[PDB]
RNA sequence: AAUUUCUACUCUUGUAGAUGGAAAUUAGGUGCGCUUGGC
DNA sequence: GCCAAGCGCACCTAATTTCCTATAGGACTG
DNA sequence: CAGTCCTATA
């Protein structure tokens, strides 16, 4: 039966290992003498220049084909609708099939197989497409059919720089196939049209139809937005939101226009933006009238389309010119500063503001658009000035002060500019004083800016800060001048207005200088990057096989446990085999690898037999057999039957499973499969490369059930490596003469002083070349290796005479906090310029300092030029390339192991990650926040790093990365989770994110469990390097992932945190529906009683679940009724003796004590309750709307079981119901058998949603997990278990 | 405070854990500036 | 001061595709 | 006209 250790050797996994390459002997001198590094840098530079030129071909061709597309989209829309309605596997599969059909229909325009075009056009497209993904791209023939474009002389020089080297673009061809492919892939244009943009466009049509049906006037508004923008001029707004127009939204220029219909168009900064549809809808909602509420109740925001793949974006909005150099910015700004001085702008501004002390302020106007900005800059609150003006005007109204009269005053404050005297009279003399202070500060900063000189360059950050500071000062004055109203309606002071307009006009360029300078100064400086090395060999290191060594130039050696890469360059422009000579193992020397590989037999056997041009040519005119002798030890016969099998008139091939699944005749399929497999055996027994391989471990051909099973057993037999000793002198002579470039393959596990555990990656590598792996392959060495040169990129070091400071004190567990660490480090190195702090001096006897005996240099690896080697490997080589039924295999194990524990992993409000481990019945075994791992607080560190990045962006300085810190943290989380998983043999349950540290964590955890090696395990045990665990399903993408990946499960987050762990109770009410006095009374009427319990001091509110249905979320759960309890507000104590108050609630924050507040309410009303009578009829019949609202708010508070206050550290769960045994749950007791806080409660119920999945898998007769967990099923399940 | 590279370290000229590269594309985010509005 | 809808710029981050090849074919060399 | 070696498979 199943075993946990059986989850091994289930599918192949590819990884890349990276190493430094240390040149040996005269290798580096020879490389330098030959100039290989400089010419590879040049070839990389030429590639970077040539790629955008070549992309003109792809972009022009795709755009020309897209302009011809015309499809009927109704069938795809219907398949989308049916899937959305039914949400079944059948309708999902139907939509998937429909998407494939639509992607293919787009694709037929690229390849010229569409009925919608003529034969002549289709043939031209086929001729073009046939040469788009190979070196024919460069001949320029394709240029003749795209337009009148020819290539310039410089373009011809770039093209010629890849003569006999176009396979440098081998990968690029694949990247471009990924653009045109009809497959279901996100890189491709058909996918982009069919699965990204059409659903968006289809939803916009629905949004439009609902909006203009409910509010027909929006039709005219929308049409007028289109006409004002001047786009789609001969298409009505209705047609823009109809399916046939989508055929006109496939090219980027059309997509750009559509998105600007939605989004509008901006001109220069400081001028009015042209509104799009979404802004019009937003403004309509913000009117807050009756129409606004109707619009807001409907979907009211259109969705912009994604870009077309590869296309260049264009905009109708204004684009600033850009500065190009330090001297352009500084000199241009310096000329502007001098103009401002010459124009006496500062002197005039000061004179104007000084005039305000003695001129008539009733003719000085403040812009009503600026009033809240000014209130914020001058007063306590943004609304101080608005409220003061409102109050003053109300006090000037004549007659009765009605509600409409008040509203009129309110609306007038939005519509009219305000004279300065009214503001001063409304707000008082301290507004005047604040006004004077702000003016002086602004003017004084602008003055100091004009007088201060600019730096010589912008190379140093301090120089950038001078520039930014002076720009901030002038922009401040620009903002200040814009406080004043400009409208000609206001009775403006004539001379004051003319002078203000003058200096405003002169201040206008400040805005453009500000934006242009920021756009330049925040650019990332020139950075050193590694580049690929070729040594003038176009096919360098693409394969290791003995037959390709001369042309690929790459070989491997082992000597005394150290590994070496050999590179063999051309000699005087010619390839020349080195022909190393095997010698006895008694001889001093190097072990050279001999690599023997016949790649993927599914393609290589047809390539070398049935698909030969001579075979294909022969079978067009003949039916007799053809015999092959080249590269065969005895002739290989190809019959018409064998040829026809691999070359059917129509797919699928008869020996593929698809022929059996469709045709349904298994006699034909099994015969064809046996005949093909027999043919491969015939081929392999004779082909030069494979004739010597012993294949007798394969089954008789008829016994294989499908071709994938056969190839999965065959391919492992087609790969072998071995070693032969090469004499020392032959290798050293080859390096001495420059015939061999020899590098040690290096990482620090090969350092002389190495003595600890190796990196996992070192273990993969030494495992690969171990005797056991040589005897039977678990790890294969793959071709397509790459070499890089990384120039030095850094210039901080601990020098010999100095001291270093351990981060941990003498006890080797207490870390020194950062500010203390810096102070102590400076102090022990006699660089502290002041007294040691009290706390630092207290720590001083318990620190550990190290004498620097050898220099330790920060970033040392980046301070010199280095060589690097990236080499792919495949682990679990004996398995198939993909698993079959991985999830069912896990579920078979889980059904035989019903005691499998469960690890629940939640993302918290105050915790990055929280884990709860439960046994199979739900008992908590462990629970832990992962904010801190080994006394390092990653939560604090990450929060501090993000604050630093925000401040850096604001200051125009270097933005420090955060992804490396995130990865470092997550690697520690992975280590802990996996260790728990292996120790407990547990399932892991995560939040299904459809319902960022957490999402990246999910991918890293899945990926680790695709191929899990534990470095302490013996190589031959499961989990050791030669037998990795495989506990998750093969990862493809997040989009292509269900709710189970092997031992990992995904569950919906709802009702996992705000749920009572003792009962499964949740707040059943939707509080938005309890909104006025009448609905509050109906709500109270739906409760059986509220009464006081003299025995305990609690109040009991009895609720039947079939009442108050209009106010419920529709989730009746399992229990027919609940006793909701107002707990007596008495002191309780947690496990450590810390007091808390029972029943306390934290509400919007203030502490609330509902039972005490209920008592106070009842005594205010004179309502007798200490006799146990029902309280609700008394409140209802008295009908005091304030008392009834208080009652309802108290009930809502009691039912808010999660209570949080970031200021106090509170985040607890206190249930409003008692459980089976009388207990009202409170996490503040800190009982370690139950959730210790709200986040732990979430992780607990996450795990239990996994338990529900496992229990239903138990009670079923199949191996299929249920897909998803509805909220009612979850609540009924957990409430039934707990009650 | 050393690294294939990342994070955390320093009994240890190095230690513990992690680490699938390269190319290509796309999406999103943060910050700043601005527009019209809401509070 | 916060927020909504939207535009411009700077840079940072993450997801998803492909390949992980010896040999057939034939253009270039001389 | 062969051997070499880049291109593009299957
Ligand atoms: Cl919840
Ligand atoms: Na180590
Ligand atoms: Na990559
Ligand atoms: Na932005
Ligand atoms: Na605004
Ligand atoms: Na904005």
């Amino acid at each position: 039966m199943t075993q946990f250790e059986g989850f091994t050797n289930l599918y192949q996994v590819s990884k890349t290992l990276r190493f430094e390459l240390i040149p040996q002997g005269k290798t580096l001198k020879h490389i330098q003498e030959q100039g290989f590094i400089e010419e590879d840098k040049a070839r990389n530079d030429h590639y970077k220049e040539l790629k955008p030129i070549i992309d003109r071909i792809y972009k022009t061709y795709a755009d020309q084909c897209l302009q011809l597309v015309q499809l009927d989209w109704e069938n795809l829309s219907a398949a989308i609708d049916s899937y959305r309605k039914e949400k079944t596997e059948e309708t999902r599969n139907a939509l998937i099939e429909e998407q494939a059909t639509y992607r293919n229909a787009i694709h037929d325009y690229f390849i010229g197989r569409t009925d919608n075009l003529t034969d002549a056009i289709n043939k031209r497209h086929a001729e073009i497409y046939k040469g788009l993904f190979k070196a024919e791209l460069f001949n320029g023939k394709v240029l003749k059919q795209l337009g009148t474009v020819t290539t310039t002389e410089h373009e011809n020089a770039l093209l010629r720089s890849f003569d006999k080297f176009t396979t440098y673009f081998s990968g690029f061809y694949e990247n471009r196939k990924n653009v045109f492919s009809a497959e279901d892939i996100s890189t491709a244009i058909p996918h982009r049209i069919v699965q990204d943009n059409f659903p968006k466009f289809k939803e916009n049509c629905h949004i439009f139809t609902r909006l203009i049906t409910a509010v027909p006037s929006l039709r005219e508004h929308f049409e007028n937005v289109k006409k004002a923008i001047g786009i789609f001029v001969s298409t009505s707004i209705e047609e823009v939101f109809s399916f046939p127009f989508y055929n006109q939204l496939l090219t980027q220029t059309q997509i750009d226009l559509y998105n600007q219909l939605l989004g509008g168009i901006s001109r220069e900064a400081g001028t009015e933006k042209i509104k799009g549809l979404n802004e019009v809808l937003n403004l309509a909602i913000q009117k807050n009238d009756e129409t606004a509420h109707i619009i807001a109740s409907l979907p009211h925001r259109f969705i912009p389309l994604f870009k077309q793949i590869l296309s260049d974006r264009n905009t109708l909005s204004f684009i600033l010119e850009e500065f190009k150099s330090d001297e352009e910015v500084i000199q241009s700004f310096c000329k502007y500063k001098t103009l401002l001085r010459n124009e006496n702008v500062l002197e005039t501004a000061e004179a104007l503001f000084n005039e305000l002390n003695s001129i008539d302020l009733t003719h000085i106007f403040i812009s009503h658009k600026k009033l809240e900005t000014i209130s914020s800059a001058l007063c306590d609150h943004w609304d101080t000035l608005r409220n003061a003006l409102y109050e003053r005007r109300i006090s000037e109204l004549t007659g009765k002060i009605t509600k409409s009269a008040k509203e009129k005053v309110q609306r007038s404050l939005k519509h009219e500019d305000i004279n300065l005297q009214e503001i001063i009279s409304a707000a008082g003399k301290e507004l005047s004083e604040a006004f004077k202070q702000k003016t002086s500060e602004i003017l004084s900063h602008a003055h100091a800016a004009l007088d201060q000189p600019l730096p010589t360059t912008l190379k140093k950050q301090e120089e950038k800060e001078i520039l930014k500071s002076q720009l901030d000062s002038l922009l401040g004055l620009y903002h200040l001048l814009d406080w004043f109203a400009v409208d000609e309606s206001n009775e403006v002071d004539p001379e004051f207005s003319a002078r203000l307009t003058g200096i405003k006009l002169e201040m206008e360029p400040s805005l453009s200088f500000y934006n242009k300078a920021r756009n330049y100064a925040t650019k990332k400086p020139y950075s050193v990057e590694k580049f690929k090395l070729n040594f003038q060999m176009p096919t360098l290191a693409r394969g290791w096989d003995v037959n390709v060594e001369k042309n690929r130039g790459a070989i491997l050696f082992v000597k005394n446990g150290l590994y070496y890469l050999g590179i063999m360059p051309k000699q005087k422009g010619r390839y020349k085999a080195l022909s190393f000579e095997p010698t006895e193992k008694t001889s001093e020397g190097f072990d050279k690898m001999y690599y023997d590989y016949f790649p993927d037999a599914a393609k290589m056997i047809p390539k070398c037999s049935t698909q030969l041009k001579a075979v294909t040519a022969h079978f067009q005119t003949h039916t007799t057999p053809i015999l092959l002798s080249n590269n065969f030890i005895e002739p290989l016969e190809i019959t018409k039957e064998i040829y026809d099998l691999n070359n059917p008139e129509k797919e699928p091939k008869k020996f593929q499973t698809a022929y059996a699944k469709k045709t349904g005749d298994q006699k034909g399929y099994r015969e064809a499969l046996c005949k093909w497999i027999d043919f491969t055996r015939d081929f392999l027994s004779k082909y030069t490369k494979t004739t010597s391989i012993d294949l007798s471990s394969l089954r008789p051909s008829s016994q294989y059930k499908d071709l994938g099973e056969y190839y999965a057993e065959l391919n492992p037999l087609l790969y072998h490596i071995s070693f032969q000793r090469i004499a020392e002198k032959e290798i050293m002579d080859a390096v001495e003469t420059g015939k061999l470039y020899l590098f040690q393959i290096y990482n620090k596990d090969f350092a002389k002083g190495h003595h600890g555990k190796p990196n996992l990656h070192t273990l993969y590598w030494t495992g690969l070349f171990s005797p056991e792996n040589l005897a039977k392959t678990s790890i294969k060495l793959n071709g397509q290796a790459e070499l890089f040169y990384r120039p030095k990129s850094r210039m901080m070091a601990h020098r010999l005479g100095e001291k270093m400071l351990n981060k941990k004190l003498k006890d080797q567990k207490t870390p020194i906090p950062d500010t203390l660490y810096q102070e102590l480090y400076d102090y022990v190195n006699h660089r502290l310029s002041h007294d040691l702090s009290d706390e630092a001096r207290a720590l001083l006897p318990n620190v550990i300092t190290k004498e620097v005996s050898h220099e330790i240099i920060k970033d040392r690896r980046f301070t010199s030029d280095k060589f690097f080697f990236h080499v792919p490997i495949t682990l679990n080589y004996q398995a198939a390339n993909s698993p079959s039924k991985f999830n069912q295999r896990v579920n078979a194990y889980l059904k035989e192991h019903p005691e499998t524990p469960i690890i629940g992993i939640d993302r918290g409000e105050r915790n990055l990650i929280y884990i709860t481990v439960i046994d199979s019945t739900g008992k908590i075994l462990e629970q832990r926040s992962l904010n801190t791992i080994q006394q390092f607080d990653y939560q604090k560190k990450l929060d501090n790093r993000e604050k630093e990045r925000v401040a850096a962006r604001q200051a125009w300085s270097v933005v420090g990365t955060i992804k490396d810190l995130k990865q470092g943290y997550l690697s520690q989380v992975i280590h802990e989770i996996v260790d728990l998983m292996i120790h407990y043999q547990a399932v892991v349950v995560l939040e299904n994110l459809n319902f960022a540290v957490y999402q990246q964590f999910e991918k890293m955890l899945i990926d680790k469990l695709n191929c899990l090696v534990l470095k302490d395990y013996p190589a031959e045990k499961v989990g050791g390097v030669l037998n990795p665990y495989q506990l998750t399903d093969q990862f493809t993408s997040f989009a292509k992932m269900g709710t189970q990946s092997g031992f990992l499960f995904y569950v919906p987050a709802p009702y996992t945190s705000k749920i009572d762990p003792l009962t499964g109770f949740v707040d059943p009410f939707v509080w938005k529906t309890i909104k006025n006095h009448e609905s509050r009374k109906h709500f109270l009427e739906g409760f059986d009683f509220l009464h006081y319990d003299v025995k305990t001091g609690d109040f009991i509110l009895h609720f039947k679940m079939n009442r108050n249905l209009s106010f419920q979320r529709g989730l009746p759960g399992f229990m027919p009724a609940w006793d909701i309890v107002f707990e007596k507000n008495e002191t309780q104590f947690d496990a450590k003796g810390t007091p808390f108050i029972a029943g306390k609630r934290i509400v919007p924050y203030r502490d609330l004590y509902p039972a005490n507040e209920l008592i106070a309410l009842l005594e205010e009303k004179g309502i007798v309750f200490r006799d146990g009578s029902n309280i609700l009829p008394k409140l209802l019949e008295n009908d005091d709307s304030h008392a009834i609202d208080t009652m309802v708010a108290l009930i809502r508070s009691v039912l808010q079981m999660r209570n949080s206050n970031a200021a106090t550290g509170e985040d607890y769960i206190n249930s409003p119901v008692r459980d089976l045994n009388g207990v009202c749950f409170d996490s503040r007791f800190q009982n370690p058998e139950w959730p210790m806080d709200a986040d732990a409660n979430g992780a607990y119920h996450i795990a239990l949603k996994g338990q529900l999945l496992l229990n239903h898998l138990k009670e079923s007769k199949d191996l299929k997990l249920q897909n998803g967990i509805s909220n009612q099923d979850w609540l009924a399940y957990i409430q039934e278990l707990r009650n």
